[PDB]
């Protein structure tokens, strides 16, 4: 399966930082939503299960194609509660209607992220819509109940490394599980839509305690009402991923230019960028424009 990334006709990086001011725009003016943590963090959980479906052996899944938007990815019980984030981008592509899909999706996470003061994500364009019957199967995306063998088994997929991983995992700092959603509850942490490396230290400095939730689940909580998923306390059992947990926990700029390389290439797996395609655009904050 070859995939080439084309650029929406006559678009440049002008084009495409309007569309990222729409949607960050609209994250300051939509504020209540989750108790007032806001669309942030549901947006770069909808980037990352649009690309997570990706099979390195086939090049099949991932984000290229857009196929969340069909009813077979839409309803895989994996993605429960990202009808909210897609809902949330539907005025923008009303707005915009030369946008493919995958585009919006991917540029949706990158401008949560920029805008939570995370790091700067390159992105780039040209992901072209395909038909209902590219759609991947149902079950693709990870389960939560399981150990460090079965994160670093399942990521492999994806071809991403332990450190690639581990730092990918930092973004689980961010909103919360929700028990209706997924049969976890709470939050990771005290600042849950602003990028931090929170999830690294709270891993590390809080008195964890393994316990059964109200959808029957185990999960690891703390005296201070902080949560962590089985794969999520994962990484502090395993010794690989221990010591590069304790590396993010203690250099905040690290975690954040690792993140950006991984998020990016989480993006972009699976699309063949021609020579002549555009660079990657850096697109500036609302507060870097002043607006
Ligand atoms: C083995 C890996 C992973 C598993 C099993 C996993 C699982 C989960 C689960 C069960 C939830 C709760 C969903 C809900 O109830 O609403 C969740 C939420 C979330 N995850 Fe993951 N995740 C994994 C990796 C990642 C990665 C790699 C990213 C992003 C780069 C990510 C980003 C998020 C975010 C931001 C949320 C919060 C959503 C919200 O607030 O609504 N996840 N994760
Ligand atoms: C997903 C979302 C939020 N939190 C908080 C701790 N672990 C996780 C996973």
């Amino acid at each position: 399966l070859v995939h080439v990334a084309s650029v929406e006709k006559g678009r440049s990086y002008e084009d495409f930082q309007k569309v990222y001011n729409a949607i960050a725009l609209k994250l300051r003016e939509d504020d209540e939503y989750d108790n007032y943590i806001g669309y942030g963090p549901v947006l770069v959980r909808l980037a990352w299960h649009i690309s997570g479906t990706w099979d390195k052996h086939d090049n099949t899944g991932g984000s290229y194609g857009g196929t969340y938007r069909f009813k077979k990815e839409f309803n895989d019980p994996s993605n429960a509660g990202l009808q909210n984030g897609f809902k949330f981008l539907e005025p923008i592509h009303k707005e915009f209607p030369w946008i493919s899909s995958g585009d919006l999706f991917s540029l949706g996470g990158v401008t949560a992220v920029q805008e939570m003061q995370g790091p700067k994500i390159p992105w780039r364009c040209g992901r072209v819509d395909t038909p209902e019957d590219t759609t991947p199967d149902n079950g693709r995306l990870p389960d939560a109940d399981k150990d460090a063998g079965y994160v670093r088994t399942f990521f492999q997929r994806l071809n991403m490394n332990d450190r690639e991983v581990v730092a990918l995992m930092g973004a689980h700092a961010l909103g919360k599980t929700h028990l209706k959603n997924s049969g976890y509850e709470g939050p990771g942490g005290a600042a849950n839509n602003v990028f931090t490396n929170e999830f690294y230290l709270n891993l590390l400095n809080e008195d964890w305690k393994l316990e059964k939730n109200d959808a029957n689940n185990e999960q690891w909580d703390s005296k201070s009402g902080y949560m962590m998923l089985p794969t999520d306390y994962s990484l502090i059992q395993d010794p690989k991923y221990l010591s590069i947990v304790k590396e993010y926990a203690n250099d905040q700029d690290k975690f954040f230019k690792d993140f950006s390389k991984a998020f990016e290439k989480l993006l972009e797996d699976g699309i063949t960028f021609p020579k002549d395609a555009p660079s990657p655009f850096i697109f500036k904050t609302l507060e870097e424009q002043g607006l």
